[PDB]
């Protein structure tokens, strides 16, 4: 029995495991993405253990991925493409939020390119699913902060052009426990210098959600 895995975003086969806490994912056009995390694994160690799900293996084409979802009683899941997409511009400016859980119920168009504004109520579209006990919100917002404020000072000090990656950001609905992880490494380039085009993603969602959780509305 296959069963197929919600995705929230992206044109790739991804399955359960046949196993408690695992997905497969398809490399569908080449091998890059497992070149890459094996490169990230030698040369950027506790870049890989901090921000990126753990590869266990690969199975000709899958990859055995690390369920994002797996320790949540109701996973509320947002993609957000920070890395620079193929051709087009980003639709919220430095970043282009792909998906969310429950986004069809708020017209999201992930087509659409947004103001600020519009962008902001996307992501508070995101949030709603954590009622209304707005203490445990700003918690999930400011562990959000905490550790994407890690990842862009880390980003400084790597030498990778993040084409394509996202961030996934997790939150409960009991809103006791929430995540943000980096995926999707398959466009990942070499290059001499550092990623501004990923850092500049990564520090405006690091203000979008700071306005949030100061926000006393
Ligand atoms: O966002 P870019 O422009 O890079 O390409 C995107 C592409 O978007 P498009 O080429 O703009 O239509 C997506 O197609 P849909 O939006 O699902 O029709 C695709 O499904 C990957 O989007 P996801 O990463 O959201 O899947 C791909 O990205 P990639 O993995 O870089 O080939
Ligand atoms: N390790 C993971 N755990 C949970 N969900 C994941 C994981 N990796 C990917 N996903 C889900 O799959 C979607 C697309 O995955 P991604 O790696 O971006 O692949 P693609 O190359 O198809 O865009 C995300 O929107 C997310 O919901
Ligand atoms: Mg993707």
């Amino acid at each position: 029995s296959i069963r197929i895995f919600p995705r929230i975003a992206g044109r790739s086969y991804i399955i359960y495991g046949q196993t408690s806490g695992i997905i497969c994912k398809r490399m569908e056009k080449s091998d890059n993405e497992f070149v890459i995390y094996n490169y990230i694994s030698e040369h950027y160690d506790k870049f890989l253990k901090k921000y990126v799900p753990k590869l266990y293996g690969k199975n000709n084409d899958m990859l055995l991925l690390e369920d994002l979802t797996y320790n949540y009683n109701n996973p509320n899941v947002m993609d957000v493409k920070i890395g620079a997409r193929k051709r087009k511009s980003h639709t919220s400016g430095f970043f282009s939020i792909r998906g969310y859980t429950n986004s069809h119920d708020y017209k999201f168009d992930p087509d659409e390119y947004l103001t600020s504004e519009s962008t902001i109520n996307h992501i508070k579209n995101f949030m709603e699913a954590g009622g209304e006990n707005r203490d445990k919100t700003k918690q999930v917002l400011l562990k959000w902060i905490m550790k994407l404020s890690e990842l862009a000072n880390d980003l400084f000090e790597i030498n990778l052009k993040f084409d394509g990656v996202s961030l996934i950001f997790i939150y409960d609905d009991d809103c006791s426990k929430c995540d943000v992880n980096v995926v999707d490494f398959s466009r990942v380039k070499l290059i001499d210098t550092n990623d501004q085009m990923t850092i500049s993603a990564v520090t405006n969602l690091i203000k979008i959600l700071s306005e949030l959780a100061d926000n006393p509305l």
